[PDB]
């Protein structure tokens, strides 16, 4: 099943969104904010 509590919580530091995986957060950061520039 696609639903459940068995996962992590991570957050954005530039638009304050929330994500269920750190790799999905990093994919959001490198697309929307890219702080390495
Ligand atoms: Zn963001």
């Amino acid at each position: 099943g696609s639903s459940g509590s068995s996962g992590i919580k991570q957050h954005c530091r530039f638009c304050k969104k929330k994500y269920s995986d750190v790799k999905n957060l990093i994919k959001h950061i490198r697309d929307a904010h890219d702080p390495q520039d």
